[PDB]
């Protein structure tokens, strides 16, 4: 035990979901796999509902192991492309770590989340960047960067060129977002699946 | 139990090592992965180890989490036949219900299953009528290739499956079966060549 059964069988319908959902797109046209990491309590949960629903719950109830939400999306940069989308959450929590890093590597693009109200949030995204790039099945892996909760302006801890500064550093994507009231959450993500299919690179 | 965060620390460099081998597929001719499954106890480790290095132990040492072994294999198609280079990651999941999430998860990377049970200990033939409708909810393919394999075969004293029982589940599923040993190495190697005889002739007309 040490391990809820309720706590199990939750898991168990969250990859009972995702068997069938890949079952079904190979038997819209693209699949496309997204999946947001950080500490626990950034807000990627927050983050993915206010992306797919525009809904938001202020009341904290940690993610058990791993989530996903999905979402029909038309891409463009001429054409519509049909897609659906696999936004995949996990757990922020050392308890589940092992188990949200083995999903690492089904996603295509990765939403890295600090909370801008937490040094710490930040401090680890130097961490969780390179055990992204650890556990990634192809070398350089995209990331867009998150600075979660600006709505909370008056409580905000990170600066924000230290932020774009750590940014540039890795070549990678930066927004200051807000799952309260969706700021930047959709550009972000966008700009994440804008990052994923150039990454189909002819030769 | 709940992880010790040194079950953690072993769990986690198995997929260090996992992410590591699959970018070494763009950067043999095909990647070909199948995955272990079956209760604690039945041979799961053993099967695969005397399947790669033909060794044995003895001790059980039981699986903490997840492991894979690594195996490069000529595989020649079955009359004719030219050998294709085949890359195997052999993946070999624990058995205990509490890393059963964290095996389950892994069906997903899998191409075929050797879905195993102990020809000495009746629950575990039993519960393979479970463990299949768990690779059919979660296997990404489905029908998936499994082959069924009744291990430690070279213990005909402490043998409690009859034969008989087990080749008529068998064929009610219309899945392969062999008697294999782990210890002895008997049909250890004729199992798993036909699951990559099931696969290879499956990205054959894919
Ligand atoms: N003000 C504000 N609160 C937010 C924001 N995003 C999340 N929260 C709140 O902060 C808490 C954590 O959010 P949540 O999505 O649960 O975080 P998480 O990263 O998924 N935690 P876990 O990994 O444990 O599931 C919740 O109480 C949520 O309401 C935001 O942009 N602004
Ligand atoms: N005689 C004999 N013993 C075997 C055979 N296969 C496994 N055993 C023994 O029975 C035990 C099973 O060990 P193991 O191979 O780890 O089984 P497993 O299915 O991987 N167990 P777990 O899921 O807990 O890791 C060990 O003590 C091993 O020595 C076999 O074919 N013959
Ligand atoms: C740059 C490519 C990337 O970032 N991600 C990626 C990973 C996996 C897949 S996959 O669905 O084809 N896949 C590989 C092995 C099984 C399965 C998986 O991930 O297990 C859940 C596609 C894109
Ligand atoms: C039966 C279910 C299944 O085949 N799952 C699965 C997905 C992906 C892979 S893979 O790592 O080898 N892979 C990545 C690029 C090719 C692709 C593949 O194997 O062919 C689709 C393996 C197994
Ligand atoms: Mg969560
Ligand atoms: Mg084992």
């Amino acid at each position: 035990s040490f391990l809820t059964e309720e706590e199990q069988e939750a898991i168990m319908k969250v990859l009972q979901r995702d068997a069938a959902l890949k079952r079904a797109e190979e038997e819209y046209d693209y699949l496309i796999k997204f999946l947001a990491l950080g500490d626990s309590g950034v807000g990627k949960t927050s983050v993915l509902y206010q992306y797919t629903d525009g809904k938001f719950n202020s009341k904290f109830i940690t993610t058990v192991g791993i989530d996903f939400r999905e979402k029909r999306v038309v891409y463009r940069a001429g054409r519509g492309q049909r897609i659906h989308l696999q936004l995949w959450d996990t757990a922020g929590l050392e308890r589940f770590r092992s188990l949200t890093t083995a999903f690492f590597r089904d996603a295509m693009g990765f939403l890295l989340l600090f909370d801008l109200t937490n040094e710490q949030s930040f401090l680890n995204v130097r961490n969780w960047i390179s055990q992204l790039q650890m556990h990634a099945y192809c070398e350089n892996p995209d990331i867009v960067l998150c600075g979660n909760k600006s709505d909370l302006e008056d409580q905000r801890v990170v600066k924000e060129e230290e932020a774009i500064a750590l940014a540039e550093k890795y070549g990678i994507p930066y927004f200051e977002t807000s799952a309260a009231n969706g700021t930047n959450i959709s550009q972000a993500i966008e700009m994440l699946l804008d990052l994923i299919m150039k990454r189909m690179e002819r030769s």
